[PDB]
């Protein structure tokens, strides 16, 4: 029964890295990163409404699993999962991850799923506000350019055009935000690791991760 803790820049794998951890380790994979753009989701339906608050009282969002184990998010009662990233949400997330209401329902969640351990759990203040007890709390860094090209990439076979400038820009532009903004900001906890993610594959994180797991 353990919790790990993995905490990182945006494109940095985070997503990828912590299904094939928890695959191996029979544990489940749960994306922080999806709750807010959920949120951000019902946000933009709301005609981007001020009041958060009053945004998260009149919601439910629960975070259920397939058979692949693949996580699906129920908003209230929709399953908005497909429609969080590559669009306007990307846009307004750091913005709304950033509001007080929002955090306290997210993380309240967060830290549901994780009471009985078995998690990995990925985001952005995990090591540091979630799960301050993780049993191994990873941070993972690239180079700005390291991540938008290995987003690009990816979105060229996903069948997806963009823009590598833009998406540089954007995931910099993330970034700073989320490592300024006044509440629970990324940042790594005194008891993380870091980990460069840069010129390594996907397998090769995912064993360097394993490694420190045999070691706790
Ligand atoms: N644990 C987390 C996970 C995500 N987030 C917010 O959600 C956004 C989307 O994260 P992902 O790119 O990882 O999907 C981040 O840029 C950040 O603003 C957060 O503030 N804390």
């Amino acid at each position: 029964a353990i919790n790990i803790a993995l905490d990182g820049p945006a494109a940095a794998g985070k997503s990828t890295i912590a299904k094939r951890v928890a695959s191996e380790l029979s544990m489940i994979y749960v994306d922080t990163g999806a709750m807010y753009r959920a949120l951000t989701y019902k946000y933009l339906k709301l005609n981007k409404t001020e009041d958060f608050a009053k945004l998260v009282d009149q919601t439910t969002l629960d975070l259920t699993y397939k058979a692949d184990k693949g996580q699906c998010v129920i908003l209230d009662n929709e399953d908005v999962t497909d429609f969080l990233r590559n669009n306007d949400v990307t846009q307004h997330v750091s913005y709304v991850a950033s509001k007080e209401p929002v955090r306290s329902f997210a993380v309240k969640k967060q830290k549901e799923l994780a009471a009985e351990k078995g998690i990995v759990m990925d985001g952005r203040d995990i090591g540091t506000v979630v799960l301050p007890d993780a049993d191994l709390k990873v941070y993972m860094i690239a180079s700005v350019e390291e991540r938008a090209e290995r987003r690009y990439k990816d979105n060229q076979l996903r069948g997806i055009e963009s823009n590598f400038e833009d998406l540089k820009r954007d995931i910099e532009a993330r970034d700073q935000y989320d490592m300024n903004r006044e509440i629970s900001p990324l940042r790594k906890a005194d008891d993380a690791v870091t980990l460069d993610t840069t010129g390594k594959s996907i397998e090769e994180v995912t064993d360097e991760i394993l490694a420190m797991v045999s070691q706790i």
